[PDB]
């Protein structure tokens, strides 16, 4: 079977191909996912895919990286601090329970160099033009669907719910001098803690529909799953993970807002997050770097709820 | 004959590189360092850039060099350009769209020369190897400098030292990797100076602290850019620069005494105040804490010890 090449195949579907602005941002929503495919990859002590991107780092650098990831961590038994506990002749109770933290805090400092090198492959790769054309290519070879999920394949012309997230995810500016560079799009999602923001839309009697999309597209859709144990649990703190904040803002382009427009409740879901995130200190400071007058628009916003429910009861 | 870094004392140093604090205090002169390294570039080569070269792929760090020194690209050769002389407008129409396309070749390579210098500070400062080539590169430069960045001559019991790492640091992110991104760099890099000294300079509270700020950023020589090219990327007259000169200068504040009357780290919270009445630096002050509006409100509530 020989395999379809990417500049041979269709790409007329697309509504966000490659040479779009808002790409870059939009497929880094699934840069956790395309880590997982790197490391799903490796065989046999080999570095798999990774060796594609060898170009974009100083020589043998890319392989320290990919190594650092994949690498198989140190038995805790050959710990120092392990060793003097299961020497010291401590009493049974208080002997394991040294143990456990001696094992946690082992099992921590791997997560740590693990995310510090994934960081380094990842921020490397995807903020660069040459980078990303390898990371599209990747991606297609996967999975097709997946590949045109992150290019909008098949989305219709005129969708409302497109050019919302165009116009409050992204800074016109920033996005116009260098659209592979940091967006507002890479902040806000890579701030915020998507459980709280999924526990209160849950709540929202206005985002039922959108709540019915995030829930798919985040625990049903097959290809917006990890494969490995290894980026599962690095991203994990019943868990959520850094990953499904990511798959919702993903998610956020199947919302339906075309009917809403009439009534002018086509933008409720873009408020609907707002509310959602407005709670805890952490999302907060998301909302921050998503506007940052959004405290100040929020009470506008109530203001004028409130006067317009006034003149509806004069009947 | 040469005097070599091996050489040198370094037994003064609160802050030498070994610290855990070091490597985001010396990023506040981030923009002093691209200075020094445009100041170097002499017959038409990248000067100083060179010894960096390792740290980029073959090749990368000739074009990133180039991409911030260059000469821009003629604007008599843009397309744009090209066609308005070929249209046959009258004279003052063609002036006129002649006009509109030279600013923005003007912006375009503003942003050019940004970009390629953010992508050689973001590869070279946040590298243990790219931050020892760095550390040198200061020493050869100015011996005064080099020592500033590493608290040179500070008493051992200084208490803004103390306050300045418990809250400009997170300890966990800090110990992990010393090299990396720090609430620090984060902060100093989203805050916007000229709003933050005009408040302090309105604090009554403040006014030893501003004296110091205000010597550090407009009167002293070493902490003020050299060439043309870094001082007008960073005009937006004030600077970037200066707004991480406000940070840097900030290790000279004499709150010791105050310790008794508990407002020895009263700098810190008139910063916080300098910096909450306006949207951006307010948004700046959310990476410094998340949790800044009920600590503001608990600490600037208490009138039971005005009574």
């Amino acid at each position: 079977p020989t395999a379809i090449r990417l500049e041979d195949y269709d790409k007329s579907k697309l509504r966000l191909p490659f040479e779009s602005p808002y790409f870059p941002a939009y497929f880094r929503l699934l840069k956790w996912k395309f880590l997982d495919v790197c490391v799903e990859s490796t065989r046999n002590n080999d570095i798999g895919y990774f060796k594609l991107f060898e170009s974009l780092f100083p020589p043998g650098k890319l392989e320290e990286i990919a190594r650092m990831i994949i690498d198989e961590p140190t038995p805790v038994s050959h710990d120092p601090d392990m060793i003097k506990i299961r020497n010291a002749d401590l009493d049974v109770k208080i002997r394991k329970q040294a143990e456990t933290y001696v094992t946690l805090r082992h099992a921590h400092q791997q997560k740590v160099q693990r995310r510090r090198f994934s960081e380094c492959f990842l921020n490397t790769v995807l903020f660069d033009e040459k980078g990303l054309r390898i990371a599209d290519e990747v991606m297609f070879n996967y999975d097709k669907e997946l590949y045109g999920y992150s290019h909008w394949e098949d989305l219709p012309d005129g969708w409302l719910t497109a050019e919302t997230f165009k116009n409050k995810f992204y800074d016109e500016e920033e996005v116009t001098n260098n659209p592979f560079g940091y967006q507002k799009l890479d902040r806000v999602a890579g701030a915020a803690r998507g459980m709280i923001i999924m526990k209160h839309l849950k709540s929202n009697p206005r985002c039922v529909s959108e709540t019915t999309i995030l829930a798919f597209e985040v625990f049903n859709k097959g290809n917006h799953q990890l494969s490995t144990d290894l980026v599962e649990d690095l991203l994990t703190e019943k868990k959520w993970s850094l990953h499904k904040t990511l798959t919702m803002f993903l998610a956020i382009i199947g919302f339906k807002s075309n009917d809403k427009k009439e009534k002018n409740e086509h933008e409720e879901w873009y408020y609907g997050f707002i509310d959602a995130m407005k709670n805890d200190p952490a999302n907060r400071a998301a909302l921050y770097f998503l506007d940052k007058n959004w405290p100040e628009e929020l009470e506008e916003r109530e203001k004028e709820r409130d006067r317009i429910r006034l003149t509806l009861l004069k009947s």
